[PDB]
């Protein structure tokens, strides 16, 4: 018996802190745009948690609730969720829409950084 990999925890970013935590970072940043009413989003949350650990010190992983923070998704053209957006050096680098499984998500991020 060991500690579970279900960290069930990852930092939140808001419309107030997006520039500060995402656009100003030197690390590549992955942002999971989500809401509580979105079924696929809830399936994706634990995957995002696990990937944050597997990508520690390489990619900063954050989630943004779009009910509470509608302005940032609007600015980057997000029309549906789940959306996962990758940022580097103050700009968007890549985006994918929809549930993504863990291996595919890790493959994509590693290809992108």
């Amino acid at each position: 018996i060991n500690t579970t990999q279900r960290i069930n925890m990852v930092n939140n970013v808001t419309d107030s802190s997006f520039k500060n935590e995402v656009l100003e970072s030197d690390l590549p940043v992955m942002v999971d745009f989500w809401a509580e009413w979105c079924g696929p989003c809830k399936m994706l949350i634990p995957i995002i948690d696990e990937i944050s650990k597997e990508l520690q010190d390489k990619v900063k992983v954050l989630k943004m609730n779009i009910d509470e923070n509608p302005k940032t998704p609007s600015e980057y053209g997000i029309r549906s969720i789940p959306t996962i957006m990758l940022f580097k050096n103050g700009e968007q680098k890549d985006t994918k829409i929809g549930l993504q499984q863990k291996n595919s998500l890790l493959d994509w991020i590693n290809k992108s950084i």
